[PDB]
């Protein structure tokens, strides 16, 4: 098998307010219900969200691993067929015709990404509903007119440093040399279509190179996501420095570092994830091309 896993692809929901990966936890929601496990433990108020967490936010958690596995029959036919369309010797040694075998692989990625979304409403729901209990706990802050902020301010320091762990410019330099191999590579095989009679070696290539740019995709679409949530934690730290606040006012502030900063802690381990995917994929075009020439070599 030239791929093991295909835990690149993702999914969102129709009002583009959900993401699904594939990896655990499976929603950046959860590490937003994670951080607000922290806020809670500075607040004697709302310590009782530890059990909130521990019953509702685990067990929502487990259903939405269970539901991701519910889809690991079409992820198996799926990767199935990847295997004969990125490798010419299974592509010869069975019967269905390359353009049968295309049709087919758009088919089941939709049938499987489709799974992901599905069986994950809902668990989406779920999320909605935790939501709304944090937002009430939140109310038996004893504070009105007069909550401080420290705890949020302790946060945004907290987190600036965790942003500086992340490398940014490196994932930079990362997806802009892959880019760029990419649409040389793309731009050769159509030099190539013309100059190689080589037809079931060139096809396999031009498969790989597809599945390729929808990976580059999904890594530019996380990144600017996570730069996006960094760039606005940061502005956060750079503005106007809270004093005291109303509840309401901190209720919104928790909400919005603790989310950005979820976006931040899931998008690393999505970018390493599609970081390692695009390497295998840069393995697997490489021993392509070293058949397409030396088959080339043999006709002379």
């Amino acid at each position: 098998n030239t791929t093991d896993n295909i835990d690149y692809f993702d999914i969102s929901d129709e009002s583009n307010y959900y993401l699904i990966s594939q990896l655990r936890p499976h929603f950046s929601n959860i590490y937003f219900f994670d951080e607000f496990k922290r806020y809670a433990s500075y607040h004697t108020e709302i310590k009782r969200y530890e059990d909130i967490h521990k019953t509702k936010v685990n067990s929502l958690l487990n259903e939405a691993s269970r539901a991701i596995g519910i889809c690991n029959r079409l992820k198996n036919t799926l990767l199935g067929l990847i295997n004969i369309l990125e490798n010419p010797q299974k592509f010869k040694t069975q019967r269905e015709s390359y353009d049968v075998l295309l049709r087919q692989y758009e088919e089941k990625k939709e049938a499987f990404r489709g799974c992901l979304l599905n069986k994950n409403r809902k668990n989406l729901d779920q999320i909605k509903k935790i939501n709304n209990e944090i937002r009430d706990l939140l109310e038996r802050l004893k504070c009105s007119q007069d909550c401080q902020t420290n705890v949020y301010w302790d946060f945004i320091k907290i987190y600036l440093v965790d942003f500086k762990k992340m490398p940014l410019e490196n994932y930079d330099t990362f997806i802009k040399q892959f880019k760029n191999s990419y649409l040389s590579y793309v731009d050769l095989i159509r030099k190539y279509e013309k100059q190689i009679d080589d037809p079931i070696t060139l096809q396999a290539i031009k498969f790989v190179l597809k599945e390729m740019g929808y990976i580059i995709d999904r890594f530019e679409y996380h990144l600017q996501k996570v730069k996006h949530a960094i760039d606005q934690i940061t502005a956060i730290a750079d503005g106007v420095k809270p004093k005291q606040v109303t509840k309401n006012e901190l209720k919104e502030y928790y909400f919005n570092i603790g989310n950005y900063y979820a976006i931040f802690k899931f998008a690393k381990d999505q970018l390493n994830m599609l970081n390692k995917a695009l390497i295998h994929k840069e393995k697997i075009v490489h021993n392509l091309l070293g058949e397409l020439f030396g088959h080339l070599e043999e006709r002379i």
